[PDB]
This record gives C-alpha cells, structure tokens and sequence, in this order.
C-alpha cells in the first residue's frame, strides 16, 4: 500500500536525520560538549568501552569538561584513553575527577574536520536517497499492478519527493552549522 510504503519512508528519513546530527555531535569543536568523547574506548574487564558508558562528562566552563568515573579503579585508564585520542588534549588528574581543558582548534584542524561534517552529512543524505528509491519502487510497483489509480500514485510520488528534499536539507542545515561551530 501507498500509506505504508510512504508512512515507513517517512519515519525512516527522520530516524536517519537523528543519526546524522548524533553522528555530527561526535567531531571536535570549541564548545565542547560529550560527543567528542564517545568514541574513546577503554579496555573493561575484556570487552572495548566507550568512556560514555563508564563516567559522567560535564561541561562546567566554555573550554572546560569534567569527567567523573563511576569507578576509581578506572579513573587511570580513562585520562590515558583520552591523552592517546585524536582530541588533541592534556588531561589533569585530580583523584576522584579528570580535568580536561579544551584547546582552541588550529586553522589545519579545523579544515580538516569541517572535512569530516560534510563527509558525515553526505553519507546521511545518500542514506536518505536510498529509503527514497525503495519507497518510490514500491510505488511504481503498485502502479506497474494496478493495485492503486494512476493521480493516486502520482501525488504520492509528489509527496515523497517533498518528504525526501526536506530531510535531504535537514542534514544540510546540521553540517552547515558544524561548520560554523568549527570556523569561529
């Protein structure tokens, strides 16, 4: 049927769109926030970690981000996991918290991580064409069948194609911004 084909797409796009801004979240920036650390894994008792899972990141100061372990015994392996990451950071210990200070990014990195967003956002909107042509398939399908009127189709592929562009976009306005987030 047109409504499932079309509902299905539709509720997809968004989930996709979710996962792009989720997935923007995780690059380096000033200003920053807890994403930039999801992707630092420690070994934990075996099985490899995100830090995410095993502390609590806050954020008090601009530049400045507070990491709290639920585990003291961990507290070691967290600050090194972070000091051999790609965040370019020193990070302090303090005994029960890791104070990491976030340095300002350098005109090299930053171009080269405005890079990754529209590398991130790309792969979300091909993602997004690809829920699209399934969706419009089944729709060709239903009229190739007869299964639906000829307008009936027609105005559903005019929908789609307008579902599609608006998330399509979305994922355009979520880089635009990182980008604005990285070059300032």
């Amino acid at each position: 049927m047109i409504d499932e084909a079309l509902f299905d797409a539709e509720e997809k796009m968004e989930k996709a769109v979710a996962v792009a801004r989720d997935d923007l979240s995780t690059i380096r920036t000033g200003r920053a926030n807890p994403g930039m650390f999801s992707r630092i894994t420690i070994d934990y008792y075996g099985a490899a970690t995100p830090i995410t899972q095993l502390a609590s990141i806050n954020v008090p100061e601009a530049r400045l981000v507070v990491i709290k372990p639920y585990e003291a015994n961990q507290l070691r392996a967290i600050e090194t996991a972070i000091r051999n990451s790609d965040l370019g950071v020193n990070p302090t210990n303090d005994g029960a918290l890791i104070r990491v200070a976030v340095p300002q990014l350098t005109e090299e990195a930053r171009r080269e991580l405005v890079k990754q967003a529209k590398h991130k956002g790309e792969e979300a909107k091909v993602s997004v064409r690809n829920i699209r042509r399934k969706a419009m398939e089944e729709l060709h399908r239903i009229r190739k069948e007869g299964e639906a009127g000829e307008d009936e189709v027609g105005r559903a592929e005019k929908d789609l194609d307008k579902t599609t562009h608006q998330y399509v976009t979305q994922i355009d306005e979520l880089v635009k911004h990182k980008e604005g987030e990285l070059l300032e």
